[PDB]
């Protein structure tokens, strides 16, 4: 019912495109370059919507660039607001 435990999405998405290290692959790619279409964005959705109900749809999902699923996997990423938009001027 709840996570106790979350790993990063690259060991989730990444791992539907059989990479993690991405020793020889580019990380500058567009998560649709690397092959969102179908399932990597369906996997992505029903993991952030349940463990942090961060709905962030195709369109933006697409330009996940593969380590951006973990910068957003959202753990220790919420501290507080999220990102908290607070800026004085």
């Amino acid at each position: 019912g709840d996570g106790e435990a979350q790993r990063d999405l690259v060991k989730a998405v990444a791992h539907i495109l059989g990479i993690r290290d991405l020793a020889g692959i580019n990380l500058d790619s567009s998560l649709a370059d690397l092959g969102l279409d179908s399932l990597m964005g369906v996997e992505v959705r029903q993991i952030l919507e349940r463990e942090h109900d961060l709905v962030l749809p195709i369109r933006e999902v697409r330009q996940l660039t593969l380590r951006k699923l973990q910068e957003m996997s959202s753990k220790a990423g919420s501290d507080t607001e999220l990102a908290a938009p607070k800026s004085k001027n």
